[PDB]
């Protein structure tokens, strides 16, 4: 089960991925999460990536591809993996092709979670994340039972630094111009799957799960 999750900022990659990992147990590989973890530990990678992430810009291809290549080679990817937020440029897609060719783990499906750009600002500014487990909530669409705290572990929730109007706008701008070329790239390969992401979380996952049967 080799999967790629793609979608505009806030479309629900992390939300849907959390459901996939629970049902199948494949590693959830999010480049965004990897960069932020690096930013927290203040590693050289983290500091370099921060400049781009804080502005809502894409981190350069070379360094991004490098960390994904190493990640996909780990033992936990033996039965499959879930890429989240990578690739997000045709160049990264072409690089991944070579990487998976080397590992002998070609992509089964590229799942595009389609959501109108006009509703994503609301999805992100209203997002609140658990500082302990990283699961996401939304003040309106999926609120925690007790405001400010995680339903699972009681951890304090926060708002990601880049989820402000200005940066969200840049993120949408930067990723929107990369969207059609990526869709065309995978449509040509014959394994692009489009899912309507503008429905309730479990309804979206129902369609996502419909694509996962028979992948080992
Ligand atoms: N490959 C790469 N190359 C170069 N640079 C890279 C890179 N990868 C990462 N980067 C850098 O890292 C930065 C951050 O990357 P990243 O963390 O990947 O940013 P992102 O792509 O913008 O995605 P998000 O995490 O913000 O949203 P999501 O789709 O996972 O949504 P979620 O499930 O939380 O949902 C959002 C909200 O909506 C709610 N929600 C979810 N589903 C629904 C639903 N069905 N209905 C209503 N609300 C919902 C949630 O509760 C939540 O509040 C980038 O901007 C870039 O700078
Ligand atoms: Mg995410
Ligand atoms: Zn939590």
């Amino acid at each position: 089960m080799n999967l790629v999750l793609m979608g505009l900022p806030g479309a629900g990659k992390g939300t849907q991925g959390e459901r996939i990992v629970e049902d199948y147990g494949i590693p959830h590989i999010s480049t965004g999460d990897m960069f932020r973890a690096a930013m927290k530990e203040e590693t050289p990678l983290g500091l370099e990536a921060k400049s781009y992430i804080d502005k809502g810009e894409l981190v350069p291809d070379e360094v991004t591809i490098g960390i994904v290549k190493e990640r996909l080679g780990k033992d936990d990817c033996e039965r499959g993996f879930l890429l989240d937020g990578f690739p997000r440029t045709v160049a990264q897609a072409e690089a991944l092709e070579e990487i998976l060719e080397e590992y002998g783990k070609p992509i089964d499906y590229v799942i595009n979670i389609e959501v109108d750009k006009d509703v994503l600002m609301e999805r992100l500014t209203g997002r609140r994340i658990c500082s302990v487990c990283g699961t996401t909530y939304h003040l309106v669409f999926n609120p925690p039972k007790t405001p400010g705290i995680c339903d699972k572990d009681g951890g304090e929730l926060y708002q990601r630094a880049d989820d402000n109007e200005e940066t969200v706008s840049k993120r949408l701008e930067v990723n929107m111009k990369q969207t059609q070329p990526l869709l065309d790239f995978y449509s040509e390969k014959g394994y692009l799957a489009n899912v309507n992401g503008q429905r309730d979380i479990q309804d979206v996952y129902a369609d996502v799960k419909d694509l996962l049967g028979g992948l080992k």
